[PDB]
């Protein structure tokens, strides 16, 4: 059986993935509705990536004889325009990585090194998303909003 | 022999398709003349799609032993710039979908379910065109008119 | 800008093409409705050919800074049986070639040699259609109406 | 579980399909026996098409927990010559589409939209058959009977 | 012209084939509905084989200048569970082969050797079906009903 | 062309049902995989994917109609504790889903939103196919016994 | 021998082609130097097309037993920025087509129909270049100069 606090941490990370799946999927379809197809496609792939993380977390929790929690869905940060949507994704990711670091600390302490390795792989993927997000927000500043949107119309 | 009012409704839809064929073809060639080749190509494909709908309507009318009316051509809405042309297409499509809905109501009432199915397929295609048009008009607001035209110069 | 009377002549030829498109398309679908698929298929190709001429005329008018007229649709000559439909097509083409010759005369007078060359190419296509029509009407006389229809049932 | 009257309508349409299978299959083989191979082949495909509709109806009735009725075979309309055979097929199809419309009305009323969609697909196929049949009868008038039969001796 | 009693015999065998087509097709679709897909698929192929026999019988009757009887449909033996359905198929086949033998005797007596050969080919197919049916009923005894059904779940 | 306000409410209701089914079927899939019932785990995975695709189409339709898709409200997951309960939980969810779909289609018809009706009818056919699978599986447990049924679903 | 005035007209058109070859080639390389590679590539192709017209005129003059004049090079219209370069090309083409029409009139008058056909083919190609140039100048007005240049930085 797994450590009770490891399973709590894994369920907390899973909860964050479930928010991100839905937030990124809606943002993707919003961008597609507006004709910003390059943003819509990239955001769809971000949503798929979170779906795959959730899958791996669910599988680990079950192996450890815990109960995966897919019932509690936290608050989606839905923006009303491109700049707010990107900032909402970044705010979500900054919370996501804080929780990941706390979970890894606990895994190391109780010697659950396989759970730590899984979380470290998720953390790397979220830091890559932060890299993308900070880059997009900087580009809006460097080229202007209307030029940035123009750049993201075509796939 | 088909229901007389069904044939009248089908000839009304056909009349709307005939307006749309010519309006979209002219808009296409105006955009090509101006060097906005992406818009010209998309609009050509819209005109072709209306040609295919008119064909299916003609065939259905003849099967029902009615007389297809290709003689009466209503008013083309020709715009003077890119935004107005898109808005003219949208005004035409909003009228077309109203007429399609009224035609479908009558087909259902007289149990002409095959005519209804044909009209619903056309209606879905016209709503996809509305989706394109509202998206383009929204992009003009979001990226600016000159940027929008810039994006539609090359195929 | 193009010559004002050249553009009027090009719009007149365009109007003739627009009549022919619809007349041949309806005749095609009537023959298909009747199971005369060889005639229906041939007439369909005649309609497509007039569509392509209309396109070239629209493009030339716009280059010359004129306004293509797709709004005014003249009288369709719709037959009620095969022999009448063929004679109607022949009557329309004889009017078309008369107008083409008058347009070519004017283009030569004002030295619009490229418009003349475009119109000469259309004229050759219309004379090929006259060749087909006169041949079909001659076959009806040579084999009889029922044998002619029999020959045109299968594609 | 399915609506009882929906299941009754579906079995009624199934009964019509079972008549058409047999009528078209026999007309097909009669035309082949006479050397009118183009007619025989087309009529064979109409029979196969009805077999597929009957299959989908059987499958739907079973899903809805009804009993498919393959026991009751109504009256086959068999012609004695080509012109009669085509009119017999047309008469059968006109009855079939009347029954299809009444079944669709009832499915709509009780919100069985999937059964309605199946019946609408069958109806489109039967109306295509009416188009073929009315066209053939029109051709007999336009070219004459002997020329029409001549046109249908060889297959495509 | 064919012998009158040969034509009666052929119409009787055809009548048996028409029963089997419907009985096997219904049994096939019942097994599919229950998820016994191996039984459903095999029973489908049995129905198709009887359809082909009916076709050969119809063609022979017409060649002999008889009237094929597709109007009279005898009693379908429909079971309520797998063991009853298999026994119903066997009962039908035992009657079918009895009738086939009587038809062959009469064909031999009147020297209709081509009709005899066709009927013998059908008889061989029906005995192959009896072999299948007796083998399945024996397997139910040897492995038990639940194991037998388990074996026929997957195609 | 703004959507009917009640149409958008119905579409958001169906979307909410799809979101429950995605999570319920995904968890059931991974439970069956954890238990080594790989054939059930794989089939249930594909059911979850199918609901994801329906949710996508509903989100797209709502946005086109200028509504706000609701991905925030997640209703109650019906999670079973063994194979037979899990299948019955899926079936209970699907019966509720098809009831809501029928009511949404009724309203779409009333306000002449025929494209939304067609989308919902396509989803309805897919959910009725899932009901077919589930009722068949529960019938097989009764026909072959629970242990034989589980044995049959160990290997993919 | 050919008609003396026909040969003079053909040499006049040849002279116009020789100006255009050099003007378009230099404009092409100026655009490439500035990093406006789409304009540079298009203008290179315009220069090649004029070289091919010059070739056909030389061949026709020699067949007619005239002397092709490749010695006299008239005034190149070289712009100092993109907008001036396009207008310089347009000014040259409007002069070229005027001379082409005058040459065709004369060929018709003396019944040199093959020379007329050659000149009409050149005229169609020059009117296509006018179409391109007017469209580009219009695009500058519709998108603004900086956006137009932006659109022409990268080749296809
Ligand atoms: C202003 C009037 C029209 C113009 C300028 C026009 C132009 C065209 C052109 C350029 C094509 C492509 C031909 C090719 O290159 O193969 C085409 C195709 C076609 N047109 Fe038209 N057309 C017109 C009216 C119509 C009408 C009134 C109908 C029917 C009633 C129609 C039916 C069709 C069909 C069925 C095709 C083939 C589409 C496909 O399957 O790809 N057209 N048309
Ligand atoms: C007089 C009765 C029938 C005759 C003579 C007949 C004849 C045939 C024949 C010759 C074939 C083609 C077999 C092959 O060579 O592959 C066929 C196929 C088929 N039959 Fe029948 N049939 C009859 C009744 C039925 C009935 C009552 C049904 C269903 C309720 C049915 C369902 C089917 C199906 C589903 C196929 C396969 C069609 C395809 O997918 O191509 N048949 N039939
Ligand atoms: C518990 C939440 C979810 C989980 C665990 C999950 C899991 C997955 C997985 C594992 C895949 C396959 C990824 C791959 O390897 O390519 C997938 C695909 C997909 N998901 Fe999800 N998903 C969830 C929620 C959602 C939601 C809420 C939506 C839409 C609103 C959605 C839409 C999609 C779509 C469109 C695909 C691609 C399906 C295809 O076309 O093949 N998913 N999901
Ligand atoms: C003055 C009279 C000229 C004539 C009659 C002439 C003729 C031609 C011809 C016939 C071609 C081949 C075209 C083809 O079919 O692809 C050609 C190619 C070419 N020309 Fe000229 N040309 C002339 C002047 C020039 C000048 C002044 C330049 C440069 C400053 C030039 C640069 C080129 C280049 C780079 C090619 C392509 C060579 C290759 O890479 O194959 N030409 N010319």
């Amino acid at each position: 059986k797994g450590d009770k606090k490891v399973i709590q941490h894994l369920n907390k990370i899973l909860g964050n993935e479930l928010i991100a799946i839905n937030q990124y999927f809606l943002h993707s379809r919003m961008w597609n509705d507006w004709g910003l197809k390059r943003l819509g496609a990239h955001e769809y792939h971000e949503s798929i990536d979170e779906m795959k993380h959730a899958d791996k977390l669910i599988e680990r929790i079950l192996f450890l004889e815990g109960l995966p929690n897919l019932q509690d869905l936290g608050k989606l940060l839905i923006g009303e325009n491109t700049q707010e949507m990107l900032q909402c994704d970044l705010n979500l990711e900054l919370k996501a990585t804080k929780d990941l670091r706390e979970a890894i600390v606990h895994c190391e302490q109780v010697h659950d090194y396989v759970s730590r390795d899984l979380l470290k792989d998720i953390l790397e993927s979220e830091e890559e998303h932060i890299d993308y997000l900070e880059t997009q927000l900087g580009l809006i500043q460097k080229v202007g909003l209307e030029n940035y949107l123009l750049s993201h119309m075509h796939e």
